Parts: C-alpha cells; sequence; structure tokens
C-alpha cells in the first residue's frame, strides 16, 4: 500500500518532500504525517499523552511492559509464566477434594 | 531560538531548547506504510491504548489491574483447560469458576 | 540508542532543525526521523498510527487501560493481580477433584 495525499488546504502548515511524504497541519486541530517509515530516535524518552492511542497494526516492545490501568486481550495470550496474585500459574495447585494437595498446573487432557 | 511549524488554530510541532520535540494539537494520525520504529529507552502513554493486531513484549510484564483473555498458554498448557494429578492419585476436571 | 546511521544532509531534505541539533527530517526514499532527546506528543483527543508494524527499542508504560484484538506473545514472566480466562478467576479458580468432590482455590507452587 502507498499513501500520499497531496491535497491542501488553505491555513496549512507543513515539512513536504518533494517526492510526496509530508507532515502537515490542518484544520480542525488535526497532524497528520504520512510516509513510508518513521523513525523515532529519543535518547531520554517518548511521551504520549492523549486519551487514546491507536495501533492498527502489530507491535513489538522489545525490553518490558508496564500496564496501570485494565488490559482485554481479544485473542489467546502466550507467556512462559504468569505470577497470580503473587502465584505462579505454571506450578500451582489446590487443596484437593480429600484434603490433600494436587499436582502442579498439568497439560489439558 | 525555537524551530517548529505553526496553525493559526493553536496546533503546532516545536523544536525547543534541552532537546526537546514537542507535538500539540487534537488529533496525531501517523500514516506510515511499512513501520514506525521508536528507538528510546522508555516510551509512557498516559491514556488508553488499543492494538488492533498482534502484541509482542521481549521482557517482562507487570500488569496493576485484572487482565482478561479466551485463554493464556502458559507454559505450552492452557488455563482455559489444565487439569492436576488430584490428591488421591487421579486427575481433576479442567478449571471451573470460582465457587 | 542505535547510531552509526546516515545523518548527513541530503539534496531534498525538507524539515525542521533545532540549533542544538535536534530535528525532523524528511528524506529521499518516503522517510521520516524525528531525531531528539526527548519527544513530547499531546494529542487533546486522540493518536492513531496507522502501521503494519511499531517497534519500541526500549521499556513501554501505559498509564491506563491496554486492549489488544489479535494474539500477544509475552516472552518473559507477566505479572497481576488477576487474569479472568475465559470468564472463569484464575486467583480463585478451582476444579472437579479426582474423588467426585471439588477441589479449593488456586494455591502458590510447592
Ligand atoms: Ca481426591
Ligand atoms: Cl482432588
Ligand atoms: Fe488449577
Amino acid at each position: 500500500r502507498r499513501y500520499r495525499p497531496t491535497n491542501l488546504e488553505p491555513g496549512d502548515a507543513g515539512i513536504y518532500h518533494h517526492e510526496g511524504h509530508r507532515i502537515r497541519l490542518t484544520k480542525d486541530g488535526r497532524c497528520i504525517i504520512t510516509c513510508k517509515t518513521v523513525e523515532v530516535y529519543a535518547d531520554e524518552s517518548m511521551t504520549v499523552d492523549t486519551p487514546r492511542t491507536t495501533f492498527t497494526g502489530d507491535v513489538e516492545i522489545q525490553k518490558g511492559l508496564g500496564v496501570k490501568g485494565k488490559s482485554q486481550f481479544d485473542s489467546n495470550i502466550t507467556a512462559p509464566d504468569a505470577i497470580i496474585n503473587g502465584k505462579s500459574t505454571d506450578k500451582h495447585i489446590h487443596r484437593g477434594d480429600s484434603g490433600g494437595t494436587t499436582g502442579p498446573m498439568q497439560l489439558e487432557h
């Protein structure tokens, strides 16, 4: 897919490359960047301060993730372990129905 | 002096002292037909984030509030369908709703 | 940081450039490059990134909620106060036991 819009409106402000990619400010408070690739090199940090950020594609995080609010995953997640309320899911047990202990989490069957 | 681009309505992109790049607007739309790469030690979103395809995380993840998912495959084992060796040497049934 | 990359101005470049050396540059072959110490984006309503893949080389912190439509692969441990899996609390889940009764809730590993 190639998307290099060229329309301009009265009052637009921008940075424009002759190949067609650009950064544009236009009416109704909109900033629109249209290009092949965006690279950000920020020595210290990037902050995105907005009520909602949406990524339409895949996201890869090469170090860690922290989330303060609730997370909703619509498809399966995979992890080597999930520590849930201090308890390893991989190795958790239960008090069994005869008052002993079960073995650890096992493969479905 | 600063460098920047400014719209009459008030939104702008500015470069200013101490290596700051500042974008201030109502909406930001980034269209990148191939990819976006953000090379920085820490990225912080102050609001919600929605990812419409998949997520991959190499490092540890810390969720401070509950997560929800149709299944979590933990060390190769379905959480939704997992069982245990029972306390009498048989097998339990699969994960069931809390009592 | 990834260094040793081309940074010299080419014919046709368009940008904004601060005296200190940070910059936003558009260069050949459809490339946009932001180089600085800090990036601060503020969008009063929303930000949308429409791209097949977004990569963050460092840590990410999300201060409100996260939603993911596709599959998620976590290569290291995750931690949460609870995981509601197919409608069932992981923290509090039970099983039918091996003797016709029911087990207690999830307990710490041995
Ligand atoms: Ca039993
Ligand atoms: Cl049992
Ligand atoms: Fe269990």
